[PDB]
């Protein structure tokens, strides 16, 4: 570890983090639906659809060993509500032994296929009601169709959140019991226990986001990166300056310059304890936080306020070398790495128009000192290359233009190899952490010829900066299948004004499968 | 048919040429395996060197002339390299004693040319035809391309070669002079001498959509260009329709007739159809954004980089969809029953123009409430493509300058497609491969279909406050096919060559294709 | 003389190439009379055709090969015309079967080409050049030129021929010979060797403004005017931060308060042998960065990357310097002087609002910290009428509103001497660098009165910022002829993306002269 420096003695020193939720104490319990259900304590939900009939009324198939219940439960009453997707009603009443429940639904719509946008909506109901609800025990009956993925997906949103992040504070108590009921129990079950790793993995990254920038800084983050492969049994590096100047990463270190806190590499690996058969790197951008350098974020609608997310790339590498230092995977070889500085104003930063060597020699010429990223990321891919890996695979908040091309729920992925990026496609689709291909055209690439440097960090004119960006990094892979996830858009959940944890599910699945 | 005029110097019609010099042009084609003749005019070979970047010149064709044989022997042409678009020009005596022109156009050191390395080939060859009089081109083919390159090759030598001088008065340029013959030398010519035709049946159909875009819009108004769509049709035999107003509003046309409420000049809807003989397998409408011109309306386009100046371009979707009826209507395939389409108005700011905030109603019934004006286009298409699934066809398709954020997610060279059938956008993106007009698949995010939500209406025009532009277009046009295989080609960011200062005619091909090849 | 570093990496010197392959190039000069031999390498004819716009090539010259005469013949180039900057060129083999290239560059249908054609017909020339590997180019004059606009020529085609290659990594061949063709070839010979030392004057003028603010700050800025003061004799001084404080430059010192290079004056003083009889003092804005201080350049277009080239002012006089060091003028005594430092963001750093005292005891109310150009030259004009010189000159980058009067072309001239401004003008004329007479208008000086200062900085409405600024300096001139050339608009040439070196010629014809 390393000594953060301080301007007062009041700057925090350390990230605050929470290994052991509320959420790992769940005791879960799946049984089959077919069986019927018992409602004898606590919270019941009934997820409910009605197919063909759009905001249809309720209407509750499954039997329940309750005859006050069976009576709530009925069609005349439930006819009452409808399933509109994310309404909810619940009710507390006495059971037949006296004791004090409550029952509910929540409308599923009337598509018997949910999205995992639709899901979210349903737990978000859910949650709702569970923020408003002290009992130990909460109970879904799903009398709806879902797969053994998006019933994981189901358990890790709610997992997540349900969760609210008091690390920075001065109604309700999380329960101690879950109960499923759903057709074919046996099958999902091993769902549970991965859900509950995808949990904390997204959750993890969610902390390491939400961190403000003054506690997370490059030394900060570095120390708890290392905290946590302590934990793991992951080996790990951490590389200083004076070692990144001898590897000449002229690119990353520029950035930092104008920071009060030293550049930071992290390098955790996990290695398998039998064959290795496939290494794969995983490169998260980590800017703790992104002021624009002296091509300040001063424009309307940059949201500079914002900028303490810029190290979501890095948040979902460390999420992900969790999820893999738990899960434990075999015949795999993983490299996490992340190129951890923070782009500030100072005497010391350094100048739009600067030209800076990367340390495969290239010559870089800055035409914006807001477009960080990729200089970091540059150094980080020839970094990542040397250690000889099958598969590159960076993810950062790279572009604001993805905002403008696939909004804030798909992130962009772009290669130099097609069968990698399907591979992250099917990994996207079993995370349920969408994701969308978008073309390297290499028509553009002219626009990054520098008339002095060998490259342009920039163009000056096309426009489409999320490809152009794409270009960039792609000069920095010789000869390894690289891939470039851009999640500038989705990192952020706005309406909940929170972190996402993006990428660390998308990226488990990756290396799992 | 009349075109209303402020002043009498307001031009009534649409200027058009359609005899160009380059149909003027005799193409021969010979097997190069018979040897080349250099004779007269210039001889450009298209060399390349596999492997070798920056490699030597080699002139690997047999050539039927001891003195330019010669010339071209590796010893002479090693100084000369291959590096993709450099070009040399060389000047010699053949054996009948005739001052003869030579030259190569270097096609770099891959061994497959792509879209944009071709059109940098034609480009570099165009220079060598500019500013030299001649009366003759002898393309001699040293670089193996299939059938859609070689045709791709010709058609965009013959449309960046033609210079549009309608609108040339005092500066004419005087020293225009076109080639009147031109010779390709090329292996297994038969395969290729078919394409020839087809290849300028594909320039003028891409000139032509062109010659539309380019024209002003004072020139090319919704009258104006109704009418030049019922003269193509004439000259194509093609059957005809033009749905004036009053046939608008008893059709309850609410959302197209609103954006045009402020114009001068009426709303005219066109209505092409090619009919093949005999038995009708596919049944297609073709849907063209036709918006003359596009001030933004009261939500006025005054924001630093709108580049208001250009929105005479916002009717290059209709002019894809024309450029496309000719093509069709020349080809005649068979087999096929195709409606092109466009819903044609003029978007502008007067007493009479739609607000924001307003609420109408599309021809379907859905009330919409107008969140920005300058968000015109979806709202024409919206009638448009409830008209197109009246017509009872397996396919709809819809090209437009939709969307400004194109330009931040696909640029200036691919053009995106969007759909609610992936059978669909495969065969749109197959006839985007063999027209070489580059079409990237683009998602239809349902998620964001909330945001359209509205208080008041049965739907939200737009925004508030998604930012994912494209997508949330889309997802509005979704609303206005009920149970069709609908694809959406948003072109605003590939339409205009900035570089050139002129229109790229994009889409023509690439319709044409879907037509031919469905 | 040390450059400070933030990272081991950091540059400590400007890259300077002293030696080009333009200076191997062996220039002969014939009459045109005699005809012309066509023997190697690439002819070509300068032709124009005043009696029709676009009208048709005609080669008037005899040459003295059949073959090449045979191409040149009136039936061929006919097919050509004149518009100018078109050019063609033809490969073929001359009588003795030797590979000879001939063509032509058009010149347009005006009989005097001002330096803006003939910048295009050179530009022309160089694009071939750039394209062929040859041995020798042959200029043939059938254009009427003088012996200025001649040398202009060979000074223009010179500087575009080179290229800049010292931030070249990684991501040949120039001509050994040139002849020139020409009517009364003896009068132009003596322009020769004059242009070489024009041409590097001006090329040593860009490497300085295209070096990047990394490699070019004010400690190896003021370090490579000693090396070039040394290599040429010259006298040389480098003021330090506690000279500058005991000679009381507050405006010029506050202004480099946010840097991390300590400011540096630089003084290079050229002294003839003989009797002195005229005394000159040169002063060059030089600021290597620009990023507006707390008033950062973060508004729309106001260019902050371009912000390297603000020591134009500069490094015109150190290229000046090199040519009257070169040529050695007779009785002069020429000082070149620059206040350099760097506008940046510090804790540091001046701010909006000081009240600063100049070294005339003058206090100023700055009203922007991004108009620091005009208060670095106040100290820099108090320190070169303090020398007793007859003459004093300053040239900069001062006011962007010099693109909305002038533009890019002509830069211009102010001053409180009519003499002096006509003796520029006569040098703009017969340097052909244009530059055009604008008015200090006296009304607006009222502007200036500040309400605690001596005087303010800038004004607060008066829109004509060129002529405001004009003034203020103006107040820093006691008892002195002085003239004030703004080439913020015309220094970088935008479409190249590349410095033109403006000024070097201009200064060194109005010392020569
Ligand atoms: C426009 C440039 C090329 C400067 C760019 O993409 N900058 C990105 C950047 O600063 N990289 O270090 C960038 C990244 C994210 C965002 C951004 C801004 C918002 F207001 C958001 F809500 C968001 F999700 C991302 C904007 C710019
Ligand atoms: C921002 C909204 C959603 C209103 C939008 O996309 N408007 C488009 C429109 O006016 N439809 O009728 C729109 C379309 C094209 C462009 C556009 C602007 C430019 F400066 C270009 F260079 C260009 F290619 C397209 C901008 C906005
Ligand atoms: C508007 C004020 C009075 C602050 C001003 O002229 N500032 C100049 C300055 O920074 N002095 O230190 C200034 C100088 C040059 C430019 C300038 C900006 C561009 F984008 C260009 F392309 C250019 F040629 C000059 C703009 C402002
Ligand atoms: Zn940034
Ligand atoms: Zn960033
Ligand atoms: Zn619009
Ligand atoms: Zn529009
Ligand atoms: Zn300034
Ligand atoms: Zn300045």
């Amino acid at each position: 570890a390393s000594e953060v420096p301080q301007v007062v003695s009041l700057d925090p020193t350390s990230i605050p983090i929470e290994y052991n939720t509320p959420i790992h104490d769940i005791k879960v319990q799946v049984y089959d639906i077919k069986g019927g259900c018992n409602v004898e304590e606590g919270l019941t939900i009934f997820l409910v659809n009605n197919p063909g009939k759009e905001n249809g009324p309720v209407k509750i198939s499954s039997k329940v060993n309750d005859k006050q219940v069976s009576e709530f439960l009925k069609d005349e009453n439930m006819e009452k509500f409808n399933v509109k997707l994310g309404t909810s009603k619940h009710f507390y009443m006495f059971n037949d032994n006296k004791n004090s429940v409550a029952v509910g639904y929540v409308g599923c719509g009337s598509v018997a296929d949910l999205s995992e946008a639709d899901m979210k909506r349903v737990v978000l109901s859910l949650v709702t009601m569970l923020h408003d609800n002290k009992l130990s025990k909460l109970t879904v009956v799903f009398e709806i169709n879902v797969d053994k993925n998006l019933f994981r997906f189901f358990l890790e949103t709610l997992f997540y959140e349900y969760m609210t992040d008091e690390r920075f504070k001065s109604n309700m108590e999380y329960i101690k019991h879950l109960g499923v009921y759903i057709n074919n129990a046996d099958t999902y079950k091993e769902e549970v226990e991965k859900a509950r790793v995808y949990y904390f993995g997204t959750y993890y990254a969610s902390q390491l986001i939400a961190a403000p920038s003054n506690y997370c800084n490059p030394v900060s983050l570095s120390n708890a990166a290392v905290e946590l492969a302590q934990k793991l049994n992951l080996e790990y590096k951490i590389l200083g300056v004076k070692e990144l100047e001898e590897l000449k990463m002229g690119a990353y270190l520029s950035v930092g310059k104008g920071s009060m806190y030293p550049n930071k590499f992290i390098h955790l690996t996990y290695k398998s304890k039998g064959d290795v058969k496939k290494k794969i790197a995983l490169v998260g951008k980590g800017i703790t936080f992104d002021s624009g350098g002296y091509n300040l974020k001063a424009a309307p609608g940059s949201m500079i306020d914002l900028m303490k997310f810029d190290m979501s790339g890095c948040a979902a590498v460390l999420g992900c070398a969790y999820c893999v230092g738990t899960l434990k995977p075999e015949n795999v070889e993983i490299h996490f790495l992340s190129a951890v500085c923070e782009n500030m104003v100072s005497k010391n930063s350094y100048r739009p128009g600067d030209i800076i060597t990367a340390s495969n020699g290239k010559t870089i010429e800055v035409g914006n000192t807001d477009a960080e990223g990729r200089l970091t990321l540059a150094d980080a891919l020839v970094y990542a290359e040397k250690l000889g890996v099958d598969y590159i695979v960076d993810i950062a908040t790279l572009t604001g233009a993805m905002l403008y091309s696939l909004g804030t729920s798909y992130a962009g992925v772009f290669g130099n190899n097609e069968e990698l990026i399907n591979k992250i496609l099917q990994s996207s689709k079993t995370s349920n952490e969408p994701v969308w291909w978008l073309p390297i055209i290499n028509e553009y690439r002219a626009t990054l010829n520098s008339k002095y440097a060998d490259i342009n960090q920039i163009s000056s004119s096309v426009k489409a900066s999320s490809i152009v960006a794409s270009l960039f990094l792609k000069e920095f892979v010789q000869n390894t299948a690289w891939a470039h996830i851009d999640i500038a858009g989705v990192s952020w959940n706005f309406k909940a004004r929170k972190p996402k944890g993006f990428g660390v599910r998308l990226l488990t699945e990756f290396v799992l499968n």
